[PDB]
């Protein structure tokens, strides 16, 4: 309780890592460029940023988060 | 010196507040029904999630971050 922290507006990193010289990370694709299926990660932690590389699952079991990726097909 | 938190593995979550009774958010859509351009969240803190609102401002200003989010056109 004593152990408790109380709410507060956040304060830590969401990206740890990527491309830190540049000082707001956007992508942008063109849909006819991409193929059938593209896996977008939402967690920054992937190896093949911006590609889902399942890292997200390491980050979610660490943290207790919840996040995942964004699909966009056909 | 005595201030500073050595590098250590992340215990902080990426989403605070974003549909927390789904163990693992995911966002699946078929290019088709896309308009000409849409621009998803990469921060989760965007009010229309998974929509990009611009808070992520607020996010790499507070946090000096440098997330942004991901451009899907045409
Ligand atoms: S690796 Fe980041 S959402 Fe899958
Ligand atoms: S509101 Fe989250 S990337 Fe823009």
């Amino acid at each position: 309780k004593r152990f408790y922290v109380k709410d507060h507006r956040n304060k830590a990193m969401i990206n740890l890592h990527i491309q830190k010289d540049n000082p707001k990370i956007v992508h942008a694709f063109d849909m006819e460029d991409l193929g059938d299926k593209a896996v977008y990660c939402r967690c920054w932690r992937s190896k093949k940023f911006p590609f889902c590389d399942g890292a997200h699952t390491k980050h979610n079991e660490e943290t207790g988060d919840n996040v995942g990726p964004l699909i966009i097909k056909k």
